[PDB]
């Protein structure tokens, strides 16, 4: 139980250094850019949990980050405390938002359309259920359409806590669309980032305090059954998925103590794994990026566009390197 502790939370991991060649903090984000998503074209969608979503465009030498504005009726900006993201790029080429929502005491999905001349976002709607207790990432499969985590079971927060203190793992995955939700995976500890290869035949979920990410082969009928499964000696937090190879880019937290309970004398590190070749026997992982904060902190996910690596953080910076 003492020992049960200390292994999920790897109370005991400390990093050693991976480099990169040239990192450089995003001017402008300073207060979490806990998840982010790179459309074919470059621009970059970054969550930060005001709640805001915020753009870069990837393809400029130097990117800067600017706000996106969000119009319409049907969201209450002053709650809004965004969480994980997800885009959905219809057949003529509108591009949806799909954004895991906070707003004080419960969960929502909200959908937006992004529209790119005005740099702006357009609320469509706010997804509730009650399979959605406690959402933290999705990955759409269409407008309105994903497959989501729920990091906990309960929605009450001194619930929650108790619920990951006694190891539960409760924590399950949802398919959600508008005619038919169902849980489809069960059982996690701490079920967190979620993820879909390329071509739609698979979907990788992260399991957080078990350090292991799942690989389940996905159906026409949208069920999930269990292929693979690999462990790690780190937290495994969001996953990012290289369209063209497929690959896995994942960001990590090498030490749960520190970014449970946070400390500013001891703060949290940051950790980027990539993997390929994720159906064979021995799957390749490396180390891509690993340092203890002194540059940034918390990393929780990361991504890839023609040879820069972007990283974001629970509630810190962002970092853009070359690869
Ligand atoms: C599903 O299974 C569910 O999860 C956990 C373990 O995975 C089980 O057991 C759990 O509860 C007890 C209750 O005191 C904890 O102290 C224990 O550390 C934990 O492993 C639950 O009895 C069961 O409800
Ligand atoms: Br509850
Ligand atoms: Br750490
Ligand atoms: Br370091
Ligand atoms: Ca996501
Ligand atoms: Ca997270």
């Amino acid at each position: 139980q003492k020992s049960s502790f200390q292994t999920r939370f790897n109370v005991h991991r400390e990093v050693t250094p991976v480099e990169l060649p040239n990192c450089n903090l995003v001017k402008g984000i300073d207060n979490g850019s806990e998840d982010l998503e790179i459309l074919p074209n470059g621009l970059a969608f970054i969550s930060s949990g005001s709640g805001k979503i915020l753009l870069m465009d990837l393809n400029e030498k130097e990117p800067a980050v600017s706000e996106l504005e969000i119009i319409g009726n049907t969201l209450d900006i002053s709650s809004f405390n965004p969480q994980g993201i997800s885009t959905f790029i219809d057949d003529d080429n509108t591009v949806y938002l799909l954004v895991v929502n906070q707003p004080g005491s419960s969960s929502t999905v909200e959908v937006f359309k992004f529209q790119e001349e005005e740099k702006s976002l357009l609320h469509l709607k706010t997804i509730r259920h009650k399979l959605l207790p406690s959402v933290n990432d999705i990955v759409a499969v269409g407008p309105e359409h994903f497959y989501a985590t729920n990091d906990h079971y309960f929605i009450d927060p001194y619930l929650k806590s108790w619920e990951m203190h006694l190891g539960l793992a409760w924590s399950f995955v949802t398919y959600y669309s508008p005619n038919d939700v169902r849980v489809v995976a069960e059982g996690f500890d701490f079920a967190n980032g979620i993820n879909i290869s390329p071509d739609g035949k698979y979907v990788y979920i992260a399991e957080l305090l078990a350090h292991k990410i799942h690989v389940y082969e996905k159906h026409a009928n949208w069920t999930l059954t269990p292929l693979r499964v690999l462990s790690f000696d780190t937290l495994v937090d969001n996953i990012s998925v290289d369209p063209v190879t497929g690959d896995l880019w994942v960001g990590c937290h090498p030490n749960g103590m520190r970014i449970f309970f946070y400390d500013a004398e001891n703060p949290p590190g940051s950790e980027v794994l990539r993997i390929q070749d994720i159906l064979s026997e021995e799957p390749k992982v490396t180390v891509v990026y690993a340092e203890n904060g002194t540059v940034l902190q918390g990393s929780t996910v990361a991504a890839v566009y023609k040879g820069k690596l972007l990283i974001g953080t629970v509630f810190h910076k962002a970092l853009y390197c070359d690869l």
